[PDB]
Formats: structure tokens, sequence, C-alpha cells
């Protein structure tokens, strides 16, 4: 006779998540025994991602960056199921799906997403009489008397230079007013319309050289990856670094013996400070799925609040998924994602970008030589093939 189960598949791309995905999706299961969930984790899972939806092979539902290119270029294909009339939408913060609309149209659901900032040591701060700096000209002074007292301010990657891609895209946000602002400048100005003398691109270098104040940075910092600038901070061997919400877990596996906090970089005058994220727990439904209704179950499922709590409480990364306790004010992540969601909460540059890495490269090429010149002929350059 007839069966009914159907399978659908989960394509994952949290893989630091994925014991928690999978206690999630039992309890699904549980909920209804006639569909199971595969939970995909492969190796290169985005180049893999490419690979199927090209070959007309899309998983049922998707873990896919809302912020990418893929999105975008999939979304106006036909590739998704437009979500925008879903009722379960409208568990997700006001506006923020929304940011990822392609046509008006709503194709990916933005459980949680990743911000940008400073992390720092507490306890270090306290005992040395120093405070979260509100200006680019209270940074730098913070940055100098750490080293006035003896000790490093930042752990720099300088051979992943990935890490500072937040740094300076904050930097052009909080000098230009917005991220919208920062890619008029960037991305939407004229061929070769960057100059040196552009009060934009002089404001771009004070927040730079903030990085390159005589004793900021630990020693062989050129040679630095990113594990072991997690690993000098939670040693106290620094007591800054900049990086993202995802950073948290690995800093507290490493089991400092301080309490992390964070802050946001901070603008020109008070109270303009910004961050930097996008969707990273964000989800997808195929538009050729041959079975919507599970799939959309499944999605349904984690925009629950007890649901959502559970990958929460593990992974940390603000969530805007309604009626979820976020953690408080002492928590590591506090400062970084006090504005997440809001208006302070720029969608990355790249979003609107046709590559990134070149952009990691000049920034950390500038923190390594000065060469104030060259940085701004190397921003033209990644930015001029955008602009035909
Ligand atoms: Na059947």
């Amino acid at each position: 006779g007839p069966s009914s189960t159907v399978t659908i598949e989960y394509f994952n791309q949290k893989k630091e998540m994925t014991k928690t995905l999978e206690e999630i999706t039992r309890d699904f299961e549980k909920e209804n025994p006639k569909i199971k969930v595969k939970v995909v984790n492969v190796p290169n899972a985005g180049e893999v991602l490419k690979t199927r939806v090209l070959a007309g092979d899309v998983p049922d539902v998707v873990n896919i960056y809302p912020q990418s290119i893929e999105l975008q270029e999939w979304a106006k294909a036909g590739v998704f199921e437009d979500l925008s009339n879903k009722d379960y939408l409208k568990r997700v913060k006001n506006g923020y799906a929304e940011k990822y609309a392609v046509n008006e149209k709503v194709y990916n659901v933005p459980f949680t997403a990743n911000a940008y900032g400073i992390y720092y040591n507490k306890d270090k701060f306290e005992e040395l009489g120093l405070k979260v700096p509100e200006t680019w000209d209270e940074f730098e002074q913070l940055v100098k008397d750490i080293v006035a007292k003896g000790q490093t301010p930042f752990g720099i990657a300088g051979a992943d230079a990935w890490t500072l891609n937040g740094y300076n895209q904050l930097a052009f946000a909080t000098a230009t007013g917005g991220g919208k602002e920062a890619n008029q400048y960037l991305r939407y100005s004229q061929p070769n319309a960057i100059k040196l003398s552009d009060p934009i691109m002089k404001d771009d270098i004070k927040v730079m050289d903030i990085l390159r104040i005589n004793g900021s940075k630990q020693k062989n910092w050129e040679g630095a990856g990113y594990t072991d600038v997690i690993g000098a901070f939670a040693r106290g061997d620094v007591l800054m670094t900049p990086n993202g919400s995802w950073a948290i877990t690995a800093i507290n596996e490493q089991k400092p013996n301080f309490k992390i906090g964070t802050f946001m970089i901070p603008g020109k005058e008070k109270g303009q400070s910004l961050t930097v994220g996008a969707g990273d727990l964000a989800w997808s439904i195929s538009a050729t799925t041959k079975h919507p209704k599970e799939a959309n179950a499944f999605v349904e499922y984690m925009t629950r609040p007890e649901v959502m709590q559970k990958y929460y409480d593990v992974d940390g990364s603000p969530t805007a998924i309604e009626g979820v306790k976020q953690a408080g004010e002492d928590s590591p992540l506090a400062g970084m994602t006090e504005y997440a969601f809001t208006d302070r909460h720029l969608v990355w540059l790249q979003q609107y970008w046709t590559s990134e890495a070149d952009f990691h490269t000049l920034t950390m090429n500038y923190v390594l030589t000065g060469d104030k010149q060259g940085m701004v002929n190397d921003l033209n350059a990644f930015f001029n093939p955008m602009k035909m």
C-alpha cells in the first residue's frame, strides 16, 4: 500500500552547530513522525551548493548567506520559494528579512546574524583604569595609554587579512555616515573617484592608523593567524582584538582567566558607533522541492521561540526571532550586539561587490606598510572593475 514518509534535506553551512541542529531535527521528527530531515554537512559546502544548484539539484531547505551574490542571482532565477507571505516570517524582527529582498520579495529567513567589533579584557581595563572609547580620538588614546602602561593593545592576525574586513568597512561606514553612504563612496562612485585628498579617505586613514600606533600589536603579528590571535587574547597577552561575533566560542574554549567584553567601533563623535554583519543561520526553501509542506514545516519549527532558544543558548549569535531570551548585559557579545537588527547594524558592504578578498588584502597591506597612496590606488583597482 501507500507510505507517506518523506525525506527532505537541510543543506547546512554552520558546521560548528551540527550537534544542536541535529538535536533540533530529532525534536522536529518526534513532533512529525512522517517526516525525516537529513542534515547535510559537506566539505567545501559553498562550492558544493553552487555545483548542485547549477545541476538542477537544489536541497529542499538551504542554509545560504543572504548577502551573497548566489542568493541574489538564484532568487532572481526562481530557484527559491517566495516566503514573503509566510505567517512564520512575521517572527523575524521587523525589517530585517527585507534587507535581502530581491525584487521586493523575501526568499530567506535570517534566524541569526553575525556582528563585528572589538573584543576586550574587562579585568585589565578595570585594573588599568581604562574605558571603552566613544570616538576615534578616544580609541587612539586608549591604544597609546595601553602601550604606555606596558601592555599590548591588539592581537592582529597579519597572515589572515580577512579578520580586518569588518574593521575597514566600519572605518568607511563611520567616516561616511552609514553603509549605503560607504558604498556610495567606494562602489557606486565614478571610476578613479577615490583620492588621497578626499576628506573621507583621510578619515579612513585615521581609523586604520589606530592599528599602526607604535607598540600597538603583538610581536610577529605579520605572521600571525586567526587562531594565534584568539589564543593571545584568551591568555591575556593582548588586551583587545578586532573580530566578529563568530570568534566567541573559540575564545571561550581557550579558557580565559578574565571576563570578556566587546565594544562597537566608534565614530568621529559620540553616539555614532556602528557594527556590520549579515544572516548566518539563514534558510531558503527550494522552489522545486517535491515536498513543500514538509520543507515549510521545518523552517516554521525553527522560528518557534523554544526551538530557536536551543540554538541561541549554544551559539550566542544575535537572533532576529521573536520571543527568544537573549543574553544579558554582562555577556561577552553585549557591546557588539547592543544594536543588532537596528539601523546601526549594517549589512556587509560586499553584498553589493563582485568579490571581497582584495579588500581584505589592501586593508592588511596598509597595516603592514602605511603606504597611503598605495592603499588609494588598491581601492580604485578593486572597485573600478565593478563600475563597468
Ligand atoms: Na504515499
